[PDB]
């Protein structure tokens, strides 16, 4: 398919004109996997815009997959998108800025106590039940693509690895995500489902109580060939967590994706009755931190 003819394709689904006109004061807060994102104001609102050159990407495909999810989606856990343009050869997408940051930030910075934990565990597994329902897999879940407001709401962010499945084409095969939080079915090629976001997830509780994600100072691929060959990751701080932390993260972090448990399944889990609220999570935020 050529550039020029999926461009066009895209060019059907986003906002038409150039939103250099609506929006100034552009400053750069980050870079992903398919492109970089920055504040804008609009003319008073400030926003993010992500920004992503249609030539330079591994998967181009995956660009269409991403507006229209969040087009089609809203929930209080995901981020909300406003628009989208294509400004020469960029989609740019014009969403809610959070102010709180990525859990990333967190996790590196600070220790997360379980009532903390609970809660991003509680919005994300709240978040992924709607899409799964849906038939759509995030495949990037980790602490940077969770965002936080400034009363320390979580919404989940970083669509553009995601992928729809449906009656007729129930799983896809394809290898995507970030090495060290991928599923072993995934990383293996078979046929995977939404289940990996289980997976992702699992790994994720690991960075809120570790740290970091198991093997993270390997290689990205003697990674993957680790999570694929061997018995699931454990907690390195282990004899530090509750029980009720420990059989969550057991179900989650299910070799076998068949008998993993499912959002629906784990949003009754009672390690997800410790959840605190959003001001729980507020101290924890750079800006709060000193
Ligand atoms: C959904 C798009 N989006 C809205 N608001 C975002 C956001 N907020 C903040 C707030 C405070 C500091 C920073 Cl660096 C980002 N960060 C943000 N962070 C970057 C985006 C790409 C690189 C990883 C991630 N940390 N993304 C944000
Ligand atoms: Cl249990």
């Amino acid at each position: 398919v050529s550039h020029e003819q999926f461009r066009a394709a895209l060019q059907l689904v986003v906002d038409p004109g150039d939103p250099r006109s609506y929006l100034d004061n552009f400053i750069k807060i980050g870079e992903g996997s398919t492109g970089i994102v920055c504040i804008a104001t609009v003319r008073g609102k400030l926003v993010a815009v992500k920004k992503m050159d249609l030539r330079k990407q591994q998967r181009r495909e995956l660009l269409f997959n991403e507006v229209v999810i969040m087009r089609d989606y809203q929930h209080e856990n995901v981020v909300e998108m406003y628009n989208s343009y294509l400004v020469g050869d960029e989609l740019w997408v014009v969403m809610e800025f959070l102010e709180g940051g990525a859990l990333t930030d967190i996790v590196t910075h600070t220790r997360m106590n379980e009532e903390q934990i609970a809660a991003v565990c509680l919005a994300v597994l709240q978040a992924l039940s709607v899409l799964h329902a849906q038939g759509v897999i995030h495949r990037d879940i980790k602490s940077d693509s969770i965002l936080l407001t400034h009363d320390g709401r979580v919404k989940l962010s970083d669509f553009g690895f995601c992928a729809q499945v449906s009656k007729e084409v129930p799983r896809r095969k394809s290898l995507v995500g970030t090495p060290y939080w991928m599923a072993p079915e995934l990383i293996s090629r078979l046929p995977y489902g939404p289940e990996v976001d289980i997976w992702s997830l699992g790994i994720m509780v690991i960075e809120m109580v570790d740290g970091e994600p198991p093997y993270f100072n390997e290689p990205p691929l003697k990674a993957m060939k680790m999570i694929r060959d061997n018995l699931p990751p454990r907690l390195k701080n282990l004899h530090k967590v509750s029980p009720s932390l420990k059989g969550f993260l057991d179900r989650l972090l299910v070799r076998d994706p068949a008998q993993r448990a499912t959002a629906a399944e784990l949003l009754k889990h009672p390690f997800l009755a410790k959840a605190g609220p959003p001001a729980s999570i507020v101290p924890l935020m750079r800006q709060n931190r000193t």
